[PDB]
C-alpha cells in the first residue's frame, strides 16, 4: 500500500504502516469500503426532509426529475445546503454559549478554577458592545458581558450585536439592506430548520438569502467564542512549541485533549502540571499533555502546548501505543476511537453530556469542580501509563518546530514596532508597493477524499511565493505547521523575496534572531473571527469595505458542517472563499451559479470551487489581483 | 388506472381522472417516477453530515458496514431521526413565536386588526403560568403572557413552561429525573443540531434521550400556540359545517386559506365578508372561503369555515378548475401548487419572507396592516375570478356533514352537563363500567405510500365498534371528516353499544337531537397539545400518571417531521403511540428496539410501528386493554 496516497504526512504514514500490519481499520480504509459512494448524495439531488422520501433526482437523463411534493433541484439543493449552515452554527453555539455560562459562574463565585484572565480584552469588548466600565468592578462588568453573549441567541430589541459590533458600519448597512443581519443565533438556527421543512421554502434565492444570515449567526458564535476564550483565558501572544507525533514521550504519561472548548482543556494543562509528582510516583517523567484539533490548538495558541496531530489523522496517535488517554469534549472526533481504543490500550473520555461515545469512558466534568474532576481523568490516565510497563511503542521521531500565537492584538503589537501610533500602516504600505500581493487565510478541516495536507501545502506554496501573506486557523493552520510552515527556518525557502522583506523586518523590530514565520497561525476553528478583526481593521483604516481589500480564504481540504458555515461567512462579509472539496450542490446549475457569481453582486464576495489544488491557487491569486486591480494598484 | 389505489376519496378520485386526461402531473405521477425508492434512505442507513459522505450501511450483507469517521448504523440512525425531531420542533417553534409577536403587538397599540377575543382563556394561562391578574389590565396581562411565551425559547432560570405547567407533577418528576425537560425551545433546537454534527454525540440511547427532550420542545411550542391562537381568534366550540370538494362553488369566488398560521387565515375569513359587494360587482355571488390543511382546521374549529381537501390530495382542489386563489403562509404545502396553478388558472399566494415558492405571486402580510393586506390578496382573487367567466369546471358533488368544535373547554362543558361540578367523572364512570373501553387521539398527516385515508378509516371503524372514544386532529381529522366519521347521523352505523349510549345520553343533555358526533374534532396539530390537556386534567382527577391511563394515539397515515416530533413527544408523555409508515429506524434493531420496547422504562409510552391498519387496530386494541387491566379493570 502506497500511504503517500493516503497521506503526505510521513509520521502519518508510519502509522499506517503499524496499523495495517496489525490489523486495525482506519478512516481510510472505512473510505476504501464506502466507494462508490452515492451520487445522488455528492450532487445534493437527495431529500429525506419527510417521510414520503428518500427522493432523488437524476443529475441527467430521464425520471425522476423532481421531488415527490413537487420540491425542484435548485430547492432541494439548498434545502441540504441550509440545514449543513444551520448545523455548524449550531456547534459553534453550543461552543459560545458554554463559554457565557463559565464566565458567568466565576464572576458569581461559582466557578473557582476559573477567573477574568485578561482584563483588558475584558473591558474592550464591554466598550464595543457598548457597556459601561467607568467606576464598575470587573465581575460587574464581566456579568454584563456574559448576559449580552447570551441575550445574542434569542429575539430581542436589537439585532445580534456579535456580528453588528464586529464589523464596518459600511458592510453592516449593505447587509441589513438584504435582510441579512440575524435577529438571534438560536432563532436563526430554529428558522431555518422550519423553512427547511417539508412544504415551506422553495425559492432559491431565499433559501440562499436564508443561509447567508444564518451564517451570519455562526460568525457571531465564533467572534463570541474567542472573546470569552481570551477573557477566560488569556489573549494568544507569539509561542514557540513543536508539532506531530513525535511530541509524544515513551517515558511519559501522554494525554491527548480532543474536540474544541478550552473550559475543559486549559483546566486539564494547568492541573496536569500539579500532578507532575504523581506522575512520577508511577514510574513517568510526568505528564506530557498534547493537542489534537482546535482543542489542540486553543492550548497551542495559549501555552505552547505541542500539538500532536488533527483532523483525519486523529486515530494515528493511537495506533503508536503511547497515548495513554484522550480527553473529549465535542466536535469533529471520530468515534472510531472508542473501537481502536480496545486495541492500542488507550482510555478515550467523555466529559459532556450531549456528546457521549459508545465503549468510552464518561467522566463528567462541572465547571464547579473543574480541578477534581480533572485530577480524576488525569488518574485514569497516569493507571493507563502503569499498564504499558514493559511494551514497546512506536513514536514516529518526526516533528517540526512551530512559532504560533499570532492573535489579532499580537499582530497589531508586532507591526507596531514598524509604527507606534499607525500599527496597521506598515502592513498596508507592503500591499501598496507590491512587497505584499494580498492576504490568504487557509481555514478547515482535512477530509479523507484528498490526500492529507496537499491541497493545504500545494496552494500555500504557490502562494508564498508570489508574496502572499498567510495565515491560518484550525486544522488548516494544523497541516501548515506539521509540513513547516510555521518554522522562520523556512522563510528562505519558501517565500518570495518581498514577503520574506517583510517578515524580515517585523521579526528584527520584534527583537528576533530573523524572521517572523511562513504563515501567522492565528488559533482555532472559532478564531477565523480573529482574521476577522485583522481585516475589519484594515477595512476601517482605509475607509472602504471588505469587499474591496486583495483578501481571500482557503477551506483547501473542508469536511465538518462547520467549514461549510465558516465558509458561507467568508463570502457574505465579502471575500473571495476557495472550498478545495467537491460540495453537495453541483446538482443544481442555479444554486452554483448563485453561490459562485451572482453573489457578488449581494456581498462582493463569492465561492472558488475548484479540486485542482495548483488551479485554485491560480484563481485565488486571479481574485487577489482583481482586488489590487479595483484600489488601482499594480499588480 | 384504478383511481382507488392512489385515494380512497371519490372526490379525489375524480380529479385524479381529470387530471389525468389533461396531463397535469399530480403527487401520485411523481412518486410513481421515484419508484424504487433508495433502500438506504429507506432505513435509515444513510448520512451526509458531512462532506467525507455520502456515507451508507448495508442493511444486511457486507460492506459498507460503517460509517466513515466510524459512525455505526445505530448513530447514524438515532442522529437522523433527532434532526427530524429538531425540524419538526422548530415549525412549532415559528408558529407559536409568531402568534406570541401578534398578541404583544395587539396590545401595545400596534396591529389593530388583532385583539384579546377570549379573556377567559387569557387569564386562565396567567394564572397557570404564575403571572398576577388581580387589579391588572387585560393588556397588561396579555403582555406578560406574550413575555412568558417568548421567555421559553431561550435559556432562562426555569425550564419551559409551556412543559411543566401543562403536565401533573408527577410526569414532570418522572422526564427531570432522566434529565428530560427542555430548557428553552429553540436551545433544544440548536442543541440537537450540534450533537448530530459530525464528531460529537455518538452513542444511540444518549442520542434518543436528547429526541425525546427536543420532543417536548415541539409539545411546547404546540401549546404555546393552542394558546395563543385561542386568546386572539377564541376558544372553539361545537360548530357545524361541511368538507371535501363540492363544498367550492363555481358561481363564487372560490379562495383557499392553507398552510398553518391563524393570524393569516383568520384575517382572510373576517375581511372576505366585508368584502361580498365588491364581489358581487365583479359577478360572484360572493367570496367563498375554504379550507386545507391546518389554517383550514383552525378557521373550521371557530368560524365553521368549510373544509376543502388536505394533505397529499391538496393539489385536487385546483384542478377542479374553481379555485381562484390559494392564500399561503407556511408548512405542508406541495411547491408543485405553483406550477399546477400555470394550467388551472388559479393564483398562488404566499405572505411569509420565510416561505416563497418560485412563480408565485407574493404579497407581504404584516399584522400591523392585515386588513389592508387581506383586500389585496382577495382582490387577486376576484380579479381571477373574472377570467374563468364562461369557463367550464368540474367540482365533484361530494361533501359531507360535519360537526367539530371540540376543544378540551367545549368537552368538558358538554361532560358538565351530566355532573356540573365534576365533569370529567361522567366521562371516567363509562370507562369503568366499559361503555368506552379507552381514547384513541388520531393524528397527522397522508402519506403518498398509503391510499389516501385508508388507514385512518380502517383502523377507526374497529376501534369504534369496539367502544372506542376516537378524538382527532390535523389531516387525520381531515380524513376521517371526508369519510363521515364527524356526522352524528352516522353514530348508528360506525358505533358500537356502549359508545354510542355514551354518545347519545351526551348529546341530548346538550339539548340535540341525538348523539355527539362518532369522533370528536379537537383541531388542527397544534391542538394536540388540546388533547394533551384533557388526559392530564383526567389523570389529576384520577391521582395517576398518563401512562396509567387507557390512552393512544395513531399516525396512522404521517409524513411530515412535525408529525414525527409529535408522535415522539406522545410517547414521552406516557402514551402507545401508533406510526403506521415505515419510519427510517428499520436499519438499526438497536434504536427499533429503543423506540418500540425500551422506552416502556424511562417514559411509560412506546412506539408501535404496523403498517398493515387492521393489525394496527388489534394493536392499538390490546395496548388499551393493557391500561384497563393494570387499573383493576375488566377488558
Ligand atoms: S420534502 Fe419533498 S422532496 Fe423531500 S422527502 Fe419529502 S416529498 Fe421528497
Ligand atoms: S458524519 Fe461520519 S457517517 Fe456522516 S457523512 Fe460524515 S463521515 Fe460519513
Ligand atoms: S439516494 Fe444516496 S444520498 Fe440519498
Ligand atoms: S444512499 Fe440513498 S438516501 Fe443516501
Ligand atoms: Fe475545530
Ligand atoms: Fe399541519
Amino acid at each position: 500500500a502506497r500511504q503517500n496516497l493516503k497521506s503526505t504526512d510521513r509520521a502519518v504514514q508510519q502509522m499506517l504502516d503499524k496499523a495495517k500490519r496489525e490489523g486495525i481499520q482506519t478512516v481510510w480504509d472505512r473510505y476504501e469500503a464506502m466507494k462508490p459512494q452515492c451520487g445522488f448524495g455528492e450532487t445534493g439531488l437527495c431529500c429525506r426532509h419527510c417521510l414520503q422520501g428518500p427522493c432523488r433526482i437524476n443529475p441527467f437523463g430521464d425520471e425522476p426529475k423532481v421531488g415527490i411534493c413537487g420540491a425542484t433541484a435548485e430547492v432541494i439543493v439548498a434545502r441540504g445546503l441550509d440545514r449543513s449552515i444551520a448545523a455548524g452554527a449550531a456547534g459553534h453555539s453550543g461552543h459560545a454559549k458554554h463559554l457565557a455560562h463559565t464566565l458567568k459562574k466565576a464572576v458569581q463565585g461559582k466557578a473557582a478554577s476559573y477567573m477574568i484572565k485578561d482584563r483588558t480584552k475584558l473591558h474592550s469588548i464591554a466598550k464595543r458592545l457598548g457597556i459601561p466600565t467607568e467606576g464598575q468592578k470587573d465581575e460587574d462588568i464581566a456579568l454584563e458581558v456574559a448576559k449580552a453573549a447570551l441575550a445574542d441567541f434569542h429575539e430581542k430589541d436589537t439585532p445580534v450585536l456579535w456580528v453588528t459590533t464586529v464589523l464596518p458600519p459600511s458592510r453592516v448597512k449593505v447587509l441589513s439592506a438584504h435582510g441579512l443581519i440575524p435577529a438571534g443565533i438560536d432563532h436563526e438556527i430554529a428558522e431555518i430548520m422550519h423553512r427547511t421543512s417539508m412544504g415551506c421554502d422553495a425559492d432559491a434565492q431565499n433559501l440562499l438569502l436564508g443561509g447567508l444570515r444564518c451564517s451570519l449567526a455562526d460568525l457571531a458564535g465564533c467572534y463570541m467564542g474567542t472573546d470569552l476564550a481570551d477573557i477566560l483565558f488569556g489573549t494568544p501572544a507569539p509561542v514557540v512549541t513543536e508539532s506531530n507525533l513525535g511530541v509524544l514521550k515513551a517515558d511519559a504519561v501522554n494525554v491527548a485533549v480532543h474536540g474544541h472548548n478550552p473550559v475543559l482543556s486549559d483546566i486539564i494543562v494547568s492541573v496536569s502540571k500539579e500532578m507532575e509528582n504523581e506522575a512520577r510516583a508511577a514510574g513517568a517523567t510526568g505528564i506530557n499533555v498534547v493537542g489534537i484539533c482546535c482543542t489542540g490548538n486553543e492550548v497551542l495558541m495559549r501555552h505552547g502546548i505541542p500539538a500532536c496531530t488533527h483532523s483525519v489523522s486523529q486515530e494515528m496517535a493511537m495506533i503508536t501505543g503511547a497515548l495513554d488517554a484522550m480527553i473529549l469534549d465535542y466536535q469533529c472526533i471520530q468515534p472510531s476511537v472508542a473501537t481502536i481504543a480496545e486495541c492500542t490500550g488507550t482510555t478515550v473520555i467523555t466529559t459532556m453530556e450531549m456528546s457521549k461515545i459508545t465503549g468510552a469512558t464518561h467522566v463528567n466534568f462541572a465547571e464547579e469542580a473543574a480541578v477534581e474532576n480533572a485530577k480524576q481523568i488525569l488518574r485514569l490516565a497516569i493507571d493507563t501509563f502503569k499498564r504499558r510497563k514493559g511494551k514497546p511503542v512506536e513514536i514516529p521521531n518526526i516533528k517540526t518546530k512551530v512559532v504560533a500565537g499570532f492573535s489579532t492584538e499580537a499582530i497589531i503589537n508586532a507591526l507596531s514596532k514598524l509604527n507606534a501610533n499607525d500599527p496597521l500602516k506598515p502592513l498596508i504600505d507592503n500591499v501598496v508597493n507590491g512587497n505584499i500581493r494580498g492576504v490568504c487565510l487557509f481555514a478547515g478541516c482535512n477530509n479523507v477524499k484528498v490526500p492529507q495536507d496537499q491541497n493545504f501545502t500545494t496552494i500555500a506554496r504557490k502562494l508564498l511565493k508570489q508574496n502572499v501573506l498567510v495565515v491560518a486557523t484550525g486544522c488548516g493552520a494544523g497541516a501548515l505547521m506539521r509540513h513547516g510552515f510555521m518554522d522562520p527556518a523556512n522563510v528562505d525557502e519558501l517565500c518570495g523575496d518581498g514577503l520574506k522583506a517583510v517578515l524580515t523586518a517585523i521579526g528584527e523590530a520584534n527583537g528576533l534572531g530573523g524572521p517572523l514565520p511562513p504563515v501567522l497561525h492565528m488559533g482555532s476553528c472559532v478564531d477565523n473571527s480573529r482574521a476577522v478583526a485583522l481585516v475589519a481593521a484594515l477595512a476601517n483604516r482605509l475607509g472602504v469595505d471588505l469587499d474591496r481589500l486583495p483578501v481571500v480564504a482557503s477551506a483547501a481540504e473542508a469536511m465538518h458542517e462547520k467549514a461549510v458555515a465558516i465558509g458561507t461567512w467568508a463570502v457574505t462579509i465579502g471575500l473571495p472563499t476557495h472550498i478545495g472539496v467537491l460540495p453537495p450542490i453541483t446538482g443544481s446549475l442555479p444554486v452554483t451559479q448563485i453561490l459562485t457569481s451572482s453573489v457578488k453582486d449581494i456581498t462582493g464576495g463569492y465561492f472558488i470551487v475548484e479540486l485542482d489544488p495548483e488551479t485554485a491557487a491560480d484563481k485565488l491569486l486571479a481574485a487577489i489581483n482583481e482586488r489590487r486591480a479595483g484600489l488601482g494598484l499594480p499588480w
